[PDB]
């Protein structure tokens, strides 16, 4: 697969992947599916902030997965920190697309001069925790029963990657 | 001091405390002061969500401190979790107002049917972390350099309290 910036034509594929995660996994703690308009607004909001939306695609242009990041917490002081998301279409798992997407995202974040990338992962998702660990992320939090989905409590694991360790001051 | 729900007449007092924290402390990671309208909007927004705003007041009716809570993360799955804030006027420290406000806030949260209360504390605030530890809060996050203020990086500590540990499922 090849990694590139998402275009409007990729939204339908992104939408399908997102809604599949919503209905079948704990990767996203939302149970209500969204529509195209919702993802179009999201697409525009990201462009407005200069934040990237990447997609793993093939020669045909099918969306095999996507990744992006946005603000983490609503306070001026967290401006050097973003929370990202990586979604691989179910049938494309086990092919390293997650690694390709996250590596590309890390490079864009660093190029944008950001300082820290935060990952919010459901604690039982060993596959995701491992992917992040091998890309430099370190566990920074374990928060039990802070979430819920499918009628059960869920635990959240926080991980983070410092994009510029030598930058001792903002 | 007595603890009661805030009213519109308490906003100027709350505004002063908030803005003083903005300019002189690392309790809130914002460096821009707000105006009364901002607080009035916040006041009405909390009421709409059924979230309380409590004030510690004296015989003269002065706001010696205030506390409240709101959503922690923007996803449906976190609806059982709230993030709180507690501010004591700077001349009223050492008078147990923080404990008084937090204990009252905890009871309100439990009564509203919430599952977890989260505190977001600058890691160097030993006093605040100790106060929360004594109220049953446990450390669940330690994130280096995710914030900044006064031209330096700041570390964030997350602490949490399960309000109803016997509730097996949401
Ligand atoms: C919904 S969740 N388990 O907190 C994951 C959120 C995802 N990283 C996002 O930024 O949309
Ligand atoms: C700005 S901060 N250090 O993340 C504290 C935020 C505070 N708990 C609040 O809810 O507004």
């Amino acid at each position: 697969a090849s990694i590139r910036d998402a275009g409007v034509a990729d939204l339908p594929g992104i939408l399908a992947i997102y809604n599949d995660a919503v209905g079948n996994t704990t990767a996203i703690w939302n149970e209500t599916p969204v529509d195209l308009a919702n993802r179009q607004a999201w697409f525009d909001a990201r462009a407005r902030q200069g934040y990237p939306i990447l997609v793993a695609s093939d020669a045909a242009g099918e969306v095999l997965g996507y990744a992006s990041y946005g603000d983490w917490r609503p306070f001026e002081g967290f401006r050097g920190t973003v929370e990202h998301s990586v979604y691989v279409r179910d049938d494309q798992r086990g092919k390293g697309l997650g690694v390709q997407l996250l590596q590309a995202l890390i490079e864009r974040a660093r190029a944008q001069g950001l300082h820290v990338m935060v990952a919010a992962i459901e604690s039982g998702n060993a596959a995701s925790i491992g992917l992040h660990r091998r890309l430099g992320f370190e566990i920074s939090g374990q928060m039990p029963q802070v979430g819920q989905k499918f009628g059960r409590w869920l635990d959240l694991t926080f991980m983070q990657l410092n994009l510029d360790p030598t930058r001792s001051a903002p």
